[PDB]
C-alpha cells in the first residue's frame, strides 16, 4: 500500500538541519535510521532526501534504468575544488563519459599488474618504518596507512613523491586538500552561510584550491614539455582517446582527475586499512588465520602480483572491514522519472533518495542476526551475496573507478603487514569513529613485534 514515511525531530524553519549538527553525522544516521526504520525523511530549508538502510528498498534504487547518481550538497561543495573530474560530474555531463572510457582500462585488475611495483615501493617503506621503531613506541595506525596511500597514489597517478615517510609535515599540498575538504563537508552544518563570520574561511579556501592547481597544473605541464612516458595515469590521459567522441581529455580536466584521484582514494582507503587492523587485533583467531596465510603464500623477500592475488583470506577479512564500516558511508541517487519505490513510496522525478551503506550492511533478512559481529567466512561464497547486499563501492556505472586499486593495495599491504609483524592492542583501544568526507578510527594505536623477515 501506500506509506507516510516516519521523519526525525524538526526545528521549525530550519527543519531536520540541527540534527546534523554533530561531528559524526552518519553515526548520528544510522541511530535514526535504527529508530525508525528501512526509510526516513530528512528536510533541510530548501531540500529533500530520504535516507535508505534495506536490501529490499536499495536493490530497487540501484536500478539504473529508474535512478541515477545525484551530486549531493557535500558532492557540489567539493566540486568547488574537484570540478568536472570522474567522481563530481553528472553522468550526462560529456567530460563524464569521456574520462570514464578513457580511464576504465587503467583501472582494471589486469592493470594493477603495471602499478604492482610502485605499490610494493611504498609497502616496503612502511614496513621499514616499522621494522626501525624502538622497543617503547608505537604506532599511529590510521596516520601511518595515510601515508601509505597519499604516497601510492602519488606514485601511481603521476609518478611523484610526496615522501610521507620522510616527514610529519605534510606537503603543501596535501595541507590545502585536507582544508578544502574539511571546509566543503563543515559548510554543510551552515545555516547562514554568508554571515561575513566565515569570511576569512572562504579566503583560506581560494588559496588551498590555488595550492592544488599550480602544484598539478605545473606537474602536467612539465610532463607535456619533457615528452616523459611512465606507468601512471597521467601518461595515460595525456595520450588516451575516447572513442566514442574521439576526443582527448583537455589538461583543466586532467588536473581535475588527478586532484580527485588523491581526495577520493586517498582517505578511504586508509580508513579501510586502519579499520582492518582494529578488527584483527579485537580477534586474535582471525588475525592468527591471516597471518598464516600471508606466511604462507607471501614467501618471496618482494611479494609478487600473482602472490598478492593468492591471499584469499586477507581479501575476506576486508571485504568484512568494509562490510561493517565502510569508509565512504553514503551515496546519493535521483529519480529518472516518476516512480513508486517498494510498492509504498511514490517518488517524483528529480528526488533525492541517500543509501546509508552502514545500514545496508547490518540487514538482518540478508547477513542473518550476527550482525555485528566480525565474521570474514560470511565471505568465503560470493555467490551466496545477494545482489545489492553489499555496496562498499557503490553502484553500476558510477561505482568506484579505483576499487580494484584500493584492493590490490589493501591486500598488498596488509598481507606484509601480516608477514612481517606481530601485533598488541596495549591500550586496549576504544573505537571512537572520525568523519570527514570518510570514516576513520581515530587515535588507533598499535605496537608491532618483528617477526624478523628480512625484506
Ligand atoms: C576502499 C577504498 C574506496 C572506497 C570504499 C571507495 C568508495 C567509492 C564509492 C562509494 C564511490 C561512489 C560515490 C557516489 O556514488 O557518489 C566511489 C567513486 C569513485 N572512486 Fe572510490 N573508493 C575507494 C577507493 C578509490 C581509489 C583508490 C580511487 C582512485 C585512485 C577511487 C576513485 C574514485 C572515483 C574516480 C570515483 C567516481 C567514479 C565515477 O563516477 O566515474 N576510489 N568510490
Amino acid at each position: 500500500t501506500i506509506k507516510e514515511m516516519p521523519q526525525p525531530k524538526t526545528f521549525g524553519e530550519l527543519k531536520n538541519l540541527p540534527l546534523l549538527n554533530t561531528d559524526k553525522p552518519v553515526q548520528a544516521l544510522m541511530k535514526i535510521a535504527d529508530e525508525l526504520g528501512e526509510i526516513f525523511k530528512f528536510e533541510a530549508p530548501g531540500r529533500v532526501t530520504r535516507y535508505l538502510s534495506s536490501q529490499r528498498l536499495i536493490k530497487e534504487a540501484c536500478d539504473e534504468s529508474r535512478f541515477d547518481k545525484n551530486l549531493s550538497q557535500a558532492l557540489k561543495f567539493v566540486r568547488d575544488f574537484a570540478g568536472d573530474g570522474l567522481f563530481t560530474s553528472w553522468t550526462h555531463e560529456k567530460n563524464w563519459k569521456k574520462a570514464h572510457n578513457i580511464l576504465l582500462p587503467s583501472f582494471s585488475q589486469q592493470a594493477m599488474k603495471g602499478y604492482h611495483a610502485m605499490m610494493v615501493d611504498i609497502a616496503v617503506q612502511l614496513v621499514q618504518k616499522w621494522e626501525r621503531l624502538n622497543a617503547d613506541e608505537h604506532i599511529e595506525v590510521p596516520e601511518d596507512m595515510t601515508r601509505l596511500t597519499l604516497d601510492t597514489i602519488g606514485l601511481c597517478g603521476f609518478n611523484y613523491r610526496f615522501n610521507s615517510f620522510y616527514r610529519d609535515q605534510p606537503h603543501p599540498f596535501i595541507t590545502s586538500m585536507v582544508r578544502a575538504l574539511d571546509e566543503a563537508m563543515n559548510k554543510l552544518q551552515r545555516a547562514n552561510p554568508d554571515d561575513p563570520a566565515y569570511d576569512e574561511n572562504k579566503r583560506q579556501f581560494q588559496e588551498d584550491i590555488k595550492v592544488m592547481n599550480d602544484l598539478v597544473d605545473k606537474i602536467i605541464a612539465d610532463r607535456k614539455a619533457s615528452g616523459e612516458q611512465s606507468d601512471d595515469l597521467l601518461t595515460h590521459m595525456l595520450n588516451g582517446k575516447d572513442p566514442e567522441t574521439g576526443e582527448p581529455l583537455d589538461d583543466e580536466n586532467i588536473r581535475y582527475q588527478i586532484i580527485t584521484f588523491l581526495i577520493a582514494g586517498h582517505e578511504t582507503t586508509s580508513g579501510l586499512l586502519s579499520f582492518a587492523l582494529y578488527f584483527l587485533v579485537k580477534n586474535p583467531h582471525v588475525l592468527q588465520k591471516a597471518a598464516e596465510e600471508a606466511a604462507r603464500v607471501l614467501v618471496d623477500p618482494v611479494p609478487s602480483y600473482k602472490q598478492v592475488k593468492q591471499l584469499k583470506y586477507v581479501g575476506m577479512v576486508l571485504n568484512e572491514a568494509l562490510r561493517l564500516w565502510p569508509t565512504a558511508p553514503a551515496f546519493s541517487l535521483y529519480a529518472k522519472e516518476d516512480t513508486v519505490l517498494g510498492g509504498e513510496y511514490p517518488l517524483e522525478k528529480g528526488d533525492e533518495l541517500m543509501v546509508l551503506i552502514p545500514q545496508l550492511h547490518r540487514d538482518k533478512t540478508i547477513w542473518g542476526d550476527d550482525v555485528e559481529e566480525f565474521r570474514p567466512e560470511r565471505f568465503e561464497n560470493p555467490s551466496a551475496i545477494p545482489q545489492h547486499a553489499f555496496k562498499p563501492f557503490g553502484n553500476g556505472q558510477r561505482a568506484c573507478i579505483g576499487q580494484q586499486f584500493a584492493l590490490h593495495e589493501a591486500t598488498l599491504v596488509l598481507g606484509m603487514m601480516l608477514k612481517h609483524f606481530d601485533f598488541e592492542d596495549h591500550t586496549n583501544y576504544e573505537l571512537d569513529i572520525k568523519e570527514t568526507l570518510t570514516l576513520k578510527p581515530e587515535g588507533f594505536v598499535v605496537k608491532a613485534k618483528s617477526k624478523k623477515i628480512p625484506l
